[PDB]
């Protein structure tokens, strides 16, 4: 008999190569009493069997999704998300990639919207120095944008204010 | 935020006409820290989002609610999943047993035939917890305790 993993019906599905997005996912999962699930081992049940789904991904390659998200994208595109509450967060580097800042979060946004999800947790782009971002929609990010490389001093406040808006 | 419903990853999906299987499924769920879900309102998520799935059914043949909603079973991925069965009463437990082994499930929780009948539920033993709330009601608490010990 294995535990469900958390008390609340919140699944935080993440990808990570160097551990930065993985640690942020655990921080989000703790405050929402949810499960942190790596997209490498995630199933479509992890996408479907939750009242609040949160997807997080860093941007790698050439403005692409993290490789595990790219490979396992079928688990998302085959998941029933119509009318389901979904939030997103992205890790990025606006100093070294100002023209592809947290683009992976924008790519996740197009996927969940394609599956009919109701996305919440839009944030503002005010305190960011970047030229282009696929996560930007009319002066707003489609989710929580974090920069653990050149702006990690603001991550705690950004997560704190973002979390309280998802409940 | 919505609670998942239980601490342990155990889903007890049952059918009931007169409330006997419903009280048993609720008791089994409380002992195993699981959720009890009626097949009438169960979803495919209820069948797949658990490490231990438990199916209960009365015999009337398979209870009509299970038959009408049997697609929730046949359309769920149970390959390699731990599934146990209980039956109130012959037994529709065997008809449900044939459904889950088709889906590639790993059935656990077999019981012995100790303690009067002439039963589709194999190889000299029961495919699950056989219960009789019409004459052996007081013993049910014991057979559940032994059944839970075999699952934990
Ligand atoms: C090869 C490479 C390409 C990157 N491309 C981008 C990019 O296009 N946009 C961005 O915002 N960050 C980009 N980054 C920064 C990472 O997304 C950032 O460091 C992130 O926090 C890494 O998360 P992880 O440690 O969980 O893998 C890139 C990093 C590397 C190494
Ligand atoms: C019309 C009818 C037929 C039944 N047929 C069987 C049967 O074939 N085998 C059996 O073990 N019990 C049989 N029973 C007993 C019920 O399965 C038993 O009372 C059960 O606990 C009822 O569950 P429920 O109250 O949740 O509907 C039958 C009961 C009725 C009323």
């Amino acid at each position: 008999a294995a535990a469900r993993g958390s008390h609340m019906s919140v699944n935080v599905i993440f990808g990570s190569d160097a551990g930065a997005t993985r640690a942020v996912a655990s921080r989000i999962a703790k405050r929402l009493q949810g499960r942190a699930v790596d997209i490498k081992s995630a199933t479509t049940t992890d996408f479907e069997a939750c009242s609040l789904l949160i997807l997080g991904a860093p941007t790698y390659g050439f403005g692409d999704l993290q490789t595990d998200w790219e490979t396992n994208i079928d688990k998302l595109t085959s998941a029933n998300l119509a009318g389901k509450k979904v939030a997103l967060f992205g890790t990025g580097d606006q100093t070294n990639y100002p023209d592809s800042f947290v683009d992976a979060m924008g790519l996740l946004y197009d996927h969940v919207v394609e599956r009919g999800a109701d996305v919440v947790g839009f944030t503002e782009t005010a305190g960011y120095d970047y030229t282009a971002s696929k996560a930007e929609r009319d002066g707003r990010f489609v989710g929580l944008a974090l920069d653990e490389d050149g702006q990690s001093s603001k991550t705690e406040k950004r997560i704190t204010e973002w979390i309280s808006r998802l409940t």
